[PDB]
């Protein structure tokens, strides 16, 4: 089925997810000067103090640390959203070198890595009908460059030899992703999709401006992890990243000026 490799990549996710080539896929270009400052933008709220985190999971495509998301514990409102998105996991998407890894571009710039905090509209019940609406999700989207170490990053890296194959997990308990936000919320915004199959056209995404810092030593231990499963040959999960889409008749607004 669908990965990153030369036979299964981006250009062939097509012919089994027709949607690839629809109208608001995800990830774009983010062109700056093109993207309009609104004003009517409010800014993000990003409730986390309460977020109950409870394992992390190498799916083959990336790891996810998973979240308690049975009760409006850590929330995402404000900004371009509607109602309460509540989170329920986080990942990311790094490269096999420090000059590529994000899969949106800030004015064709690609970062080493893209974190991606899923949260759903709680106006649908659950993550599974969230999904089927064009405003059942809301992704936000925070680039890494390498630079001085993230602490909060390190709980993370620290437990990834525990995880390093493909159906494995672990129990990844009172972990606080405030420590990995920037310290400005300024964002982008504009609808799209999910990045990976089954690249359901379902996100409002915020992209933030502000990059986080991480250190050269963190982001080669993402790059450790595998995308086989134990006793298959060794894969290196790396350049886990679809590429920019076509924005089509889509436009980016900025929080900010
Ligand atoms: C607000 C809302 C609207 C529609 C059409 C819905 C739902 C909520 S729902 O609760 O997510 N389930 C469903 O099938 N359709
Ligand atoms: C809800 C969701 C599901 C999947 C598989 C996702 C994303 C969100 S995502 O945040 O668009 N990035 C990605 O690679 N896969
Ligand atoms: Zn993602």
């Amino acid at each position: 089925h669908w990965g990153y490799g030369k036979h299964n990549g981006p250009e062939h996710w097509h012919k089994d997810f027709p949607i690839a080539k629809g109208e608001r896929q995800s990830p774009v270009d983010i062109d700056t000067h093109t993207a309009k400052y609104d004003p009517s933008l409010k800014p993000l709220s990003v409730s986390y103090d309460q977020a109950t985190s409870l394992r992390i999971l190498n799916n083959g495509h990336a790891f996810n640390v998973e979240f308690d998301d049975s009760q409006d514990k850590a929330v995402l409102k404000g900004g371009p959203l509607d109602g309460t998105y509540r989170l329920i996991q986080f990942h990311f998407h790094w490269g096999s070198l420090d000059g590529q890894g994000s899969e949106h571009t800030v004015d064709k710039k690609k970062y080493a890595a893209e974190l991606h905090l899923v949260h759903w509209n709680t106006k649908y019940g659950d993550f599974g009908k969230a999904v089927q609406q064009p405003d059942g999700l809301a992704v936000l989207g925070i680039f890494l460059k390498v630079g001085s170490a993230k602490p909060g990053l390190q709980k993370v890296v620290d437990v990834l030899d525990s995880i390093k194959t493909k159906g494995k997990s672990a129990d990844f308990t009172n972990f606080d992703p405030r420590g990995l936000l920037p310290e400005s919320l300024d964002y982008w915004t504009y609808p799209g999709s999910l990045t990976t199959p089954p690249l359901l056209e379902c996100v409002t995404w915020i992209v933030l401006k502000e990059p986080i810092s991480v250190s050269s030593e963190q982001v080669l231990k993402f790059r450790k992890l595998n995308f086989n499963g134990e006793g298959e040959p060794e894969e290196l999960m790396v350049d886990n990243w679809r590429p920019a889409q076509p924005l089509k008749n889509r436009q980016i607004k900025a929080s900010f000026k």
